[PDB]
C-alpha cells in the first residue's frame, strides 16, 4: 500500500513539482488550488506560516519575513562569495551561524532563525501533503532532484531536508539525469548515447551534457547562468510599459512600488499568453492615479525587448560542448526543461543552432524533471521490495 509508494520531487529555486507513477503513467499532482507546481516560497506572518502560493501572493505586503531562493543557499558556508553577493538582493535577513547561514524572521511576534534545510524541508512537507491528499494516504518514500552541478555537501543538505519533512529519501539525482529518464533516453539498448538538456527556469539557467552507456549516465559538462530566467523578461516588459505609460500620460509610475508589482504580475502572464498568441494584452484598473492601463504587446515587440538574453543562451551551449569534446553533429537528443523553453524564440535559436533538429519537449517542461524522478522512485521501491 503506503510501503509500496513512492513519489518523485522536483524541488527548484522559484517552483517545485509532485509527480506519482502509478498504474503505468505518471501523474503530476495539482495542489488544492489546481496548480501543478507550487512556488518555493515559505512567508512568516503574525498568525501563521504559509507554504506556497498563499506565501507568493502576499510577498508585496510582507517582504522581510518572505523566504525564498534557499536551494541559493543550501550547503553553502556563510563567508562563500555566492552567499555574499546574493544577500544583498533579498528583503529577508540572512545570518551567521558557526559559518552557517540561517535565515532570520519574524513569525507570531517572535524573532526566529531558520537554516535553509529547514527552509526546504517546509516546502518538501508541502508536496509530501499535496500527494497525500491525492493518494488518500500517507506517502513516505521519495526520490528529490538537484542540479547536476551540486557538490556532496549541497546533496547532503538536501537529503537533510527530506528527512525533516519525513520522507525517506531513495535517492538524491541530477535534474539532467530526471529528464532523460522522462524521455526514456537510458531504454534505447547498446551504444553511448549523449544527450543535452537545456533548462530554463524562473530564475536560473543551466546547460547539462550527459552520456548514457547502457543504462549507466555521466555528465560530461555542465554550463549556465545561474541568474538568468524567465524573471527577467518579466522585467524587460516592465521597463517597456514604464517607458510606454510616461509617452502617454507623462508620468513617472517606476517609484510607486504597488504599481510596479501590478505591471510585473500581469507582464508575467502576458508574456506566457505570447507563447501561443501572436499578441497579449494588459488590462490594469486604475493602475496610477486613477488611471487605468489598457494596452497590447505583439511577440515580435517582446522578441525585440528580450533579444540580447534569448542570443546569451547560446553561449554555455557551446562552452558545454567544447568542455565535453563533442561538436553538434555528436548530440543524439535535445531536450526543454523549465517552463521559459516554452518561448516559440528560444526553441527557434536552439533549433537553428543545431542545425534545424528536432526537441524532445512533448511533456510540460516545467514538469519532466517531477516526471523522471516519479519514474526512478517506482523503479527504486519496485526493487527494494
Ligand atoms: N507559457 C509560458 N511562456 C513563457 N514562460 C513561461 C510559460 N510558462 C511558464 Cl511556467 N513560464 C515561465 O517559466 C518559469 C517557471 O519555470 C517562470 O518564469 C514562468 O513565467
Amino acid at each position: 500500500m503506503a510501503k509500496a509508494a513512492a513519489i518523485g520531487i522536483d524541488l527548484g529555486t522559484t517552483y517545485s513539482c509532485v509527480g506519482v507513477f502509478q498504474h503505468g503513467k505518471v501523474e503530476i499532482i495539482a495542489n488544492d488550488q489546481g496548480n501543478r507546481t507550487t512556488p518555493s516560497y515559505v512567508a512568516f506572518t503574525d498568525t501563521e506560516r504559509l507554504i506556497g502560493d498563499a506565501a507568493k501572493n502576499q510577498v508585496a505586503l510582507n517582504p522581510q519575513n518572505t523566504v525564498f531562493d534557499a536551494k541559493r543557499l543550501i550547503g553553502r558556508k556563510f563567508g562563500d562569495p555566492v552567499v555574499q553577493s546574493d544577500m544583498k538582493h533579498w528583503p529577508f535577513q540572512v545570518i551567521n551561524d558557526g559559518d552557517k547561514p540561517k535565515v532570520q524572521v519574524s513569525y507570531k511576534g517572535e524573532t526566529k532563525a531558520f537554516y535553509p534545510e529547514e527552509i526546504s524541508s517546509m516546502v518538501l512537507t508541502k508536496m509530501k501533503e499535496i500527494a497525500e491528499a491525492y493518494l488518500g494516504y500517507p506517502v513516505t518514500n521519495a526520490v528529490i532532484t538537484v542540479p547536476a552541478y551540486f557538490n556532496d555537501s549541497q546533496r547532503q543538505a538536501t537529503k537533510d531536508a527530506g528527512v525533516i519533512a519525513g520522507l525517506n529519501v531513495l535517492r538524491i539525482i541530477n535534474e539532467p539525469t530526471a529528464a532523460a529518464i522522462a524521455y526514456g533516453l537510458d531504454r534505447t539498448g547498446k551504444g553511448e548515447r549523449n544527450v543535452l538538456i537545456f533548462d530554463l527556469g524562473g530564475g536560473t539557467f543551466d546547460v547539462s551534457i550527459l552520456t548514457i552507456d547502457d543504462g549507466i549516465f555521466e555528465v560530461k559538462a555542465t554550463a549556465g547562468d545561474t541568474h538568468l530566467g524567465g524573471e527577467d523578461f518579466d522585467n524587460r516588459l516592465v521597463n517597456h510599459f514604464v517607458e510606454e505609460f510616461k509617452r502617454k500620460h507623462k508620468k513617472d509610475i517606476s517609484q510607486n512600488k504597488r504599481a510596479v508589482r501590478r505591471l510585473r504580475t500581469a507582464c508575467e502572464r502576458a508574456k506566457r499568453t505570447l507563447s501561443s498568441s501572436t499578441q497579449a494584452s494588459l488590462e490594469i484598473d486604475s493602475l496610477f492615479e486613477g488611471i487605468d492601463f489598457y494596452t497590447s504587446i505583439t511577440r515580435a515587440r517582446f522578441e525585440e525587448l528580450c533579444s540580447d538574453l534569448f542570443r546569451s543562451t547560446l553561449e554555455p551551449v557551446e562552452k558545454a560542448l567544447r568542455d565535453a569534446k563533442l561538436d553538434k553533429a555528436q548530440i543524439h537528443d535535445l531536450v526543454l526543461v523549465g517552463g521559459s523553453t516554452r518561448i516559440p524564440k528560444v526553441q527557434k535559436l536552439l533549433q537553428d543552432f543545431f542545425n534545424g533538429r528536432d526537441l524532445n519537449k512533448s511533456i510540460n517542461p516545467d514538469e519532466a524533471v517531477a516526471y523522471g524522478a516519479a519514474v526512478q522512485a517506482a523503479i527504486l521501491i519496485k526493487s527494494t521490495r
